[PDB]
């Protein structure tokens, strides 16, 4: 029953993944191998005028400085990805079967881990794609921002480069992300056994998918479990840096949805 049942299960989640995420790793890698390079104030200014963003510039807070503007651009991209992760989750029948409060709990504590995991898809050692792959913001430019804003993004690059060395494709990622969302460990969950059961099914689907898709990649599955653990620490460290900013930079605002996610 299992292997055939789980291949169908995997196929469905892969389809949900393709349906709800505009930028695939496949699409991203092709571009990363002709986007407009953002590497300083002038080119970002030109990008804001030239490129097509999902969130219009006039919708963002009034311009103060480059570091804070980038910080707001990060929030915009995050909120957009959270929107897609929500529809991705809702496109998974077992997820949508959960009570709505549990759905919210899983998304609340899950999306940032998933975002940092998916972030690698549009990242190389030199920078990351923005504006639907129309732009490419350099890693050095992001390093050049003033404290505390420069230190937030660099750890995500470090994780991504190691993560991309595993060479997962979109079919692997769909299951990997699904396993991050449907996680029985989240605080305040109502029906833990049910979520743990779904999570187990996804992980069994993944281990079989990896054997079929990556037959010669030894220890690939336990390595990915470790990355799931690593992502929890990355998010923990991220939340601390975000907290530092709210305290020290009282002038800067936080998007209301993100306020709710960080409410604790
Ligand atoms: C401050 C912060 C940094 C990250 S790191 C990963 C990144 S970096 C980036 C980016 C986009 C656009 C630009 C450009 F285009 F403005 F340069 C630069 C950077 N979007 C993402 C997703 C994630 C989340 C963050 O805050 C929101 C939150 O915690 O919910
Ligand atoms: C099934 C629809 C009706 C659900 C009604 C119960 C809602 O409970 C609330 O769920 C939230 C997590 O989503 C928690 O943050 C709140 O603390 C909790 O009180
Ligand atoms: C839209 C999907 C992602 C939403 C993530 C934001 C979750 O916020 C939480 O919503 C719960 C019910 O409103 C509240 O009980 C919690 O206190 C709050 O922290």
């Amino acid at each position: 029953p299992q292997v055939a049942d789980l291949k169908a299960f995997s196929k469905h989640i892969y389809n949900a993944y393709l349906k709800n995420f505009n930028m695939t790793k496949k699409k991203a890698r092709s571009i990363l191998t002709a986007p407009f390079v953002i590497h300083d104030i002038e080119t970002l200014w030109q990008a804001e005028k030239g490129l097509v963003w999902k969130q219009l510039v006039n919708g963002l807070p009034p311009y103060k400085e480059i570091s804070v503007h980038v910080f707001y651009r990060c929030q915009c991209t995050t909120v957009e990805t959270v929107r897609e992760l929500t529809e991705f989750a809702k496109s998974i029948p077992s997820f949508s079967s959960l009570f709505l409060n549990d759905q919210v709990t899983l998304l609340k504590y899950g999306v940032h881990e998933a975002i940092f995991a998916m972030l690698a898809s549009i990242v190389n050692k030199d920078g990351l794609l923005v504006a639907n792959g129309s732009g490419f913001v350099t890693r050095e430019f992001l390093r050049s921002l003033r404290k505390p804003f420069s230190d937030i993004i660099e750890p995500k690059f470090e994780f991504a480069v190691k993560f991309n060395a595993l060479e997962l494709d979109d079919s692997d990622l769909a299951l990997f992300i699904a396993a991050i969302i449907l996680c029985g460990d989240r605080p305040g969950l109502m029906n833990v056994p049910r979520v743990e059961a779904i999570q187990d099914t996804i992980l069994r689907a993944l281990e079989f998918h990896l054997q079929a898709n990556h037959p010669d990649a030894q220890y690939l599955f336990p390595k990915l479990l470790q990355k799931m653990a690593d992502l929890r620490q990355l998010v923990t460290e991220h939340a601390q840096m975000m907290q530092r900013i709210k305290k020290t930079e009282t002038e800067t605002s936080l998007h209301p949805l993100l306020q709710e996610i960080y409410k604790d």
